[PDB]
């Protein structure tokens, strides 16, 4: 009975991973993570259910994988070993990452490997990163670094952010994912060439499962799934920019605490996720209650007088009222969307209408239907929205010109800020 046959016979694919937003994360609304979604899709390919198991550290992860009755594979952003070990075999690679030395804005930036000597350094125990430093230590014997089995990457970066350690070493993708929480964290330099991440399978001569893993990852590439997952989880710096990333971190730390209870209160009484509402707040005003503009919108949630009057907001500059009014407006808009639009798209459609109004959004949907696209599918209607800004298209619509390009930007950003806030984890 082959490894694949055991999986098929048991009707379950058991996957071991790390506990973190990058790989696998549990939230009241559900389960997320780059590896989680990639493994989920693989389980569906095999016609079996996914069963996630977590490891406390990398040594434990590899120990579980090689134990009798262990999981089928490990999907945890793993870097294959410098040299082969009979205990583990790796799939083809599915994401190129660059190891980076991370330092604290305020202290001097080490520029080369030799500068790592005489520094307080911590890395994950059992990691490829620890091995890079072990290899380096042969060349510079005075190099010191600590290995912890009790920390995750988020903790290492937190330690650098607050000055508990001088430096750490992590993969570029997880740095990008975490830059939005740690305002003082900075890349010092790229330490070594880019490496491929791969899934790990148990040792031995059985290729039944391995060949399906490699066929799947090929299909995952061709369909764009790897790029789309990469962009959601590891695209914060790409999309927001580097200054935007650590600037958000600064605001998360300094601004959000003044308004968090207002968001939670509105979210609770409106029975809707408070972090989605806070994400709207950030896109609108960067959580600034005195924010204004010359386009007739004002306050933390940037309400028009029209909207403010309808929602019963008597002071747009008051943060509590602004948050409540805009939150109420968002929920009302979402409720009034045509019944044919189902979640999760319904919420993204609601953000579009929050920004551009339901009338203009209806024009975008009608255009989608004419092009033979699904008007109830957000990714289709998202293609049509920019056309409302073009006179070649808007002149024949019922409601005419609208800034649908800016609407697409608004929805993408809020969704990202919503992810970011959902993935916050508390200090140790
Ligand atoms: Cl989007």
């Amino acid at each position: 009975p082959t490894a694949l046959e055991r999986v098929q016979k048991e009707g379950v694919l058991r996957v071991i991973t790390r506990n973190s937003p990058a790989t696998y994360f549990q939230d009241r609304n559900g389960e997320t993570g780059f590896e989680y979604e990639l493994a989920k899709r693989f389980a569906e390919r095999l016609g079996v259910e996914l069963k996630i198991e977590t490891a406390d550290n990398l040594d434990d992860l590899y120990a579980q994988l090689s134990r009798e009755g262990g999981p089928a594979l490990a999907a945890a952003g793993l870097t294959p070993g410098r040299e082969d070990d009979a205990s583990v075999r790796y799939s083809h690679t599915y994401l190129d990452v660059t190891p980076q030395i991370i330092y604290r804005n305020g202290q001097q930036r080490p520029t080369r490997p030799e500068d790592l000597v005489g520094k307080r350094i911590m890395v994950l125990k059992g990691s490829s990163h620890a091995e890079q430093l072990a290899e380096l230590k042969k060349q510079y014997p005075e190099l010191k670094y600590e290995e912890s089995d009790a920390v995750e990457v988020v903790d290492l970066l937190r330690m650098v952010d607050v000055g508990d350690i001088d430096l750490t070493l992590v993969d570029s993708n997880e740095l990008a994912m975490n830059q939005v929480y740690f305002p003082n964290v900075r890349v010092a330099f790229d330490f070594g060439e880019a490496r491929g991440l791969a899934w790990a399978l148990p040792g031995g001569d059985d290729d039944s499962l391995m060949n399906e893993v490699n066929a799947f990852l090929d299909q995952a590439k061709k369909e764009g799934l790897l790029q789309r997952l990469k962009d959601r989880y590891y695209g914060h710096v790409d999309v927001l920019g580097y200054v935007g990333a650590y600037t958000f971190a600064q605001h998360l730390q300094q601004r959000l605490p003044r308004y968090e209870s207002h968001f939670k209160q509105s979210g609770k009484q409106l029975d809707t996720d408070w972090r989605l509402l806070a994400a709207i707040g950030y896109q609108e005003s960067l959580w600034q209650p005195g924010a204004t503009s010359k386009t007739g919108v004002r306050g933390l949630m940037m309400l028009t007088n029209r909207t403010a009057q309808a929602m019963g907001v008597s002071n747009r500059l008051d943060p509590k009222q602004s948050i409540q009014g805009g939150s109420k407006y968002f929920v009302q808009i979402r409720s009034e969307l045509p019944e044919s639009i189902k979640e999760p798209d319904r919420s993204w459609f609601a953000l579009a209408a929050y920004n551009i109004g339901g009338a203009h959004l209806e024009d975008a949907r009608k255009m989608a239907e004419k092009e033979g696209l699904n008007p109830n599918k957000w990714l289709d209607v998202k293609k049509m929205l920019p056309r409302l800004a073009q006179k070649q298209w808007y002149a024949k619509t019922r409601y005419g010109y609208a800034r649908g390009g800016e609407t697409v930007h608004f929805v993408q950003n809020v969704r990202r800020y919503y992810d970011i806030l959902t993935w916050v984890t508390q200090p140790q």
